[PDB]
């Protein structure tokens, strides 16, 4: 069968913590008073939750209430446990309270409020510098959670909340995140299609934090080339097709060899032969003000089939692309 794998960094971080740190199944939830919050207006909805602006009538503080739809109790315990473990880390959304409606009995998480409502315009007026800066803030959060033994597994634009007025950014929706344990085999059905890593697409289950680094690359690429989504895949098979027509197929079959991955016979007829394209081809007159040698050298080191050879968050944070942002701080 397939050749095993381990994270290059933070490998045994959880082995060294006490059991309860990662054994979320045994975590008991500190519920609270659902009557301290009142819903003002709805802010969004998704397959696993509906999000409201709310006010804590205890302190007048405005707040975000995320009402969970039916999942397994352990999935909830998982999100709750990861959020508490990460509370206070750089640019992690703060879980404030945990309440359950008395009659409905649907659980809900209560978070610090981050002012977004600005995204659409902000998305197409970020300067080259804004992008470097906000990418640096994301990496701060990824490095933290990785060092804390946690994969996010759903890195993507909509899971980043930016109040540009206060250059403030939080990484949200930890519903998909797990703890990394060496030699564990994880579910490949995670993350949005356009951001799924090659390991998930070919069904290699012993993946790790470097999965988030791939998704960062896709985020970065669409921002700097002004192409959303970058890898515009019709479904999970054609998404590996779309990657291969940029990264080339030779590096892909090398990846498959090295880890002795068993390709779904479906891919046989659709992966083709494709050379590895030069990034220059995505550069046109309307995005070139966000494209630079440093940005492309950076991008190329995130988007590798071989998850072991992608930049780690800390390593990313040191790349030349970020010299100017680091100099300001
Ligand atoms: C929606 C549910 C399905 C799940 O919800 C939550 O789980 C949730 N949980 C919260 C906790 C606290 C809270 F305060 C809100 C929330 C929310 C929550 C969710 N939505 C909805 C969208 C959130 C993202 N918006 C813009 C995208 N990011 S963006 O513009 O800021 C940007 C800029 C630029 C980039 C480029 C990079 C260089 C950075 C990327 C992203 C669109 C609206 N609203 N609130």
């Amino acid at each position: 069968g397939p050749v095993p794998s381990r994270a290059r960094v933070y490998t045994d971080v959880n082995t060294h913590r006490p059991r309860e740190y990662w054994d979320y199944e045994s975590h008991v939830v500190e519920w609270g008073n659902q009557d301290d919050y009142q819903l003002v207006r709805k802010l969004g909805r998704g397959k696993y939750s509906e999000v409201f602006e709310a006010i804590n009538i205890t302190n007048n503080e405005k707040v975000v209430v995320k009402i969970l739809k039916p999942v397994k109790k352990k999935k909830i315990k998982r999100e709750i446990k990861i959020l508490e473990n990460l509370r206070g880390g750089p640019n992690i959304i703060t879980l404030a309270d945990i309440v359950k409606d008395p009659v409905s009995r649907t659980p809900a998480l209560v978070f610090e409020h981050v002012n977004n409502t600005d995204f659409k315009q902000l998305y197409q007026t970020l300067t080259d510098y804004d992008i470097r800066f906000y990418m640096y803030e994301i990496l701060k959060a990824l490095d933290y959670c990785h060092s804390m033994g946690i994969m996010h597994r759903d890195v993507k634009p909509h899971n980043v909340m930016i109040d540009h007025e206060h250059r403030k950014l939080r990484l949200i929706d930890w519903g998909l995140a797990e703890f990394y344990h060496p030699g564990q085999e994880y579910n490949v059905r995670v993350a949005s299609r356009y951001f799924k890593g090659p390991e998930l697409l070919v069904d290699y289950q012993m993946y790790d934090y470097s999965l988030d680094m791939w998704s960062l690359g896709c985020m970065l690429a669409s921002m700097i080339f002004r192409k959303e989504p970058f890898f515009h895949g019709h479904d999970n098979y054609d998404q590996l097709v779309r990657i291969a027509k940029v990264l080339g197929t030779e590096d892909l079959y090398d990846y498959i060899d090295k880890y002795n991955i068993e390709l779904d016979p479906r891919f046989n007829d659709i992966l083709g032969r494709h050379s590895r394209k030069r990034w220059e081809r995505f550069v046109h007159s309307e995005n070139q003000h966000l494209v630079s040698p440093e940005a492309l050298d950076f991008l190329d080191k995130l988007l590798r089939y071989d998850h072991q050879s992608r930049l780690t968050a800390r390593e990313a944070m040191e790349h030349p692309y970020f010299y100017t942002v680091v100099k300001d701080q």
